[PDB]
């Protein structure tokens, strides 16, 4: 019952406060993953690792200005460009 | 035989260069889908959409600034905070 969780987060980094926003979400989601792009998160959780981190999101993004997407995929992805 | 496929888009936007780009990323991804967040996108393709498409995207990027994953998901999605 662990799953594959893809978490995106959408905010504006050109605040500071944005910026500390994405560094308070890439702490909480390393908990339980790994950061595969500036503001992308994949986490191997099961539910009760989910709703915690969940909860824990909930608290720490601005709800009016920026967005997070939880995407839940025993699960591919191709990588283009970079390596972060 | 469509699928379900989610493209992240890793991009510096404070250039206008990224700024650029990323619009260039959306247009193209928005002739197969739909923009969930500023540089997240839900495309319903087949395989060969999804050929062109990537290889579209691979022309438009900065190979050595910017980064995109391509997931493939017959496909549970959440969405917390801001409308986009």
């Amino acid at each position: 019952h662990m799953m594959l969780v893809l978490i995106t987060y959408d905010v504006q980094t050109s605040s500071m406060g944005g910026t500390k926003r994405l560094r308070k979400v890439a702490k909480a989601c390393q908990n339980y993953g790994q950061r595969v792009q500036n503001s992308v998160f994949e986490c191997i959780v099961d539910s009760t690792q989910l709703t915690s981190l969940k909860l824990e999101l909930t608290s720490l993004i601005d709800e009016e200005k920026d967005s997070l997407r939880i995407y839940r995929l025993n699960y591919k992805v191709e990588h283009i460009g970079a390596k972060p």
